[PDB]
């Protein structure tokens, strides 16, 4: 696969928004997430969108892979990554410079809508891109979670790469929907125990392929849209989603083929899931799905829209051993 | 393609929940749909699933399949209705008896997310199948509107196969959110605003359906090929103008707008622009980046009521000078 350069402390981000105009809406999360990043002594470049409005998004189709070919042209820049998601960056994919990509890799990093891009760019280019934090959903939150969040975003990035990495299971979590874009929190989140579940036994290596499910409808089918394989390792996350349209994306991978093929699912937590009632968890209609089909499940992972968020890169080897109850990535993923 | 039976007064029809359990959850309208259909002389055979809840849906994946198979394997029904969408008719697709279907041949009809198994048993089987009138939404809606969605379902399903057929345009429209389940006042109606936008003539096989609902089969064996020269029709219902770029530029990604001939835009329910004052035509022509393909923006077939009858599959000829659209192709015995 194709590496970019690892970070480290002082290299400067760029930013970009290529879907909701959230440096606008969201306008003191930002600030705080931008400062938050400063703090660490990193240097910021604001794409082209940032504080402009078109409404429901940044820009047009085309403004907005402007902002983020720019990116790619600085030479400075070796981390681009996402202000926030939306509906709208999978708009972009016919008009990004993969050309550019591939001669000036870089980190590129963010998740939810975003995960258009990070999809459609591995499958153009090859280049292993992360499944990460976002700058004003991520950075933007409050202490304590924020922290941890940024313990997983730097470890991974800068670590050396030598011999698998395990990941850390954070000690606490929430997803609640306050304490979102106001100087003060109301009051501290519900901080819940780690509830994760690995449904499985031995241990199942294979190359991660993903993101966010709903998302992944809007490549779907194209050839933005990664091929998955015999023996890979499926991860996907949803947000705020009824019961009813969990069923509904589950039964499209179920028709897709995809669990005749992959030798293990992650489910990132799902943030303030919607049962309608029912009492039941998406591990459960997943069961339904599958239809005996006998695939080990990480039911759990922390990686998705609830806080805190871990660092995934996508498109390399991940190792779940269900026995020892942890994940590890066994692949070089940055040069 | 493969032709059902053309309907016929006095028939039976059978009905189904392949989604949401609204037999339950309004069922108010559901019986003004029963009585509806029965004053016109037709028999109706409940589904096994009628009054039966499962939270957000009518029972389990399985049983939801056995529910259609069981109106399929019924030697009297003529018709299989959809009582109303949902979300989770995709769940079916691996479940349904196609070879039944095949030999079988009914009239099968729905909307929304129905789309799903129109779709799917149209990619399995060849079987012209119907995006149309629903039970609960289309046949529990209040006089006057009803009685349009009715004369087109009536028209479509039992004229004689000779010949084209060009529809009529309802004078007057809605899709107000009043009068669902309960009435105070009449519907606010409005001018059909319907459009042509291009020129000439264009023949070719229509295929889709509501276009969110075609995400839950994209890709898969169920989702049936678009192909050269097809007509695209797709409607959606109370969606913000975000998800409605993005259902747009899913198609481009996929090469779309390099096969069709026309797209068929049905009336949008209650879209949500965002206070951008833009239309779903609109973004459609950023999405397209200057591709000339030529629309019908605002065709009755759709969640808006009322709502025409549309086999799909077949040959459709859009006459953009002349402003009116056809069915060219047999779809009925």
């Amino acid at each position: 696969p194709l590496l970019a350069a690892p970070l480290a402390v002082g290299d400067t981000i760029g930013f970009f928004s290529s879907s909701a105009p959230a440096t606008v809406t969201a306008k003191n999360r930002f600030f705080r997430g931008v400062e938050f990043l400063q703090r660490k002594g990193f240097k910021l470049v604001s794409g082209k969108l940032t504080g402009k409005t078109d409404f429901y998004r940044s820009g047009t189709i085309k403004e907005r892979a402007q902002e983020f070919n720019e990116l790619v042209y600085n030479p400075d820049i070796t981390c681009i990554m996402s202000t926030i998601g939306g509906d709208n960056s999978n708009s972009l994919l016919p008009f990004l410079d993969y050309d550019a990509i591939i001669a000036n890799p870089k980190i590129i990093i963010g998740y939810s809508d975003t995960t258009a891009l990070l999809a459609g760019i591995y499958a153009k280019t090859g280049l292993i891109t992360f499944y990460g934090p976002a700058l004003i959903p991520s950075f933007g939150e409050h202490p304590p979670l924020v922290d941890i969040t940024y313990e997983s975003f730097i470890k991974i990035l800068t670590r050396k790469q030598s011999g698998i990495y395990t990941y850390t299971l954070p000690e606490k979590w929430s997803d609640e929907s306050i304490n979102w874009n106001e100087n003060k929190i109301l009051r501290p989140k519900k901080l819940y125990k780690n509830n994760c579940a690995f449904y499985g036994s031995g241990k199942v290596e294979g190359r991660v392929i993903g993101g966010n499910l709903n998302t992944l409808t809007g490549i779907w089918g194209s050839e933005w849209m990664p091929e998955i394989r015999n023996g890979d390792i499926l991860f996907i996350e949803d947000s705020r989603k009824s019961i009813a349209t969990v069923e509904r994306l589950f039964s499209m991978l179920k028709l897709n083929r995809v669990f005749d093929k992959v030798s293990a699912i992650i489910l990132g937590k799902h943030e303030l899931f919607d049962c309608a009632g029912s009492k039941r968890r998406p591990y459960e209609v997943l069961t339904e799905v599958l239809d005996g089909k006998q695939i080990p499940v990480l039911d759990g992972f922390d990686c998705s829209h609830t806080h805190p968020m871990l660092t995934l890169p996508l498109g390399v080897k991940l190792a779940i051993d269900f026995d020892n109850k942890n994940i590890s990535i066994t692949e070089q993923y940055l040069s």
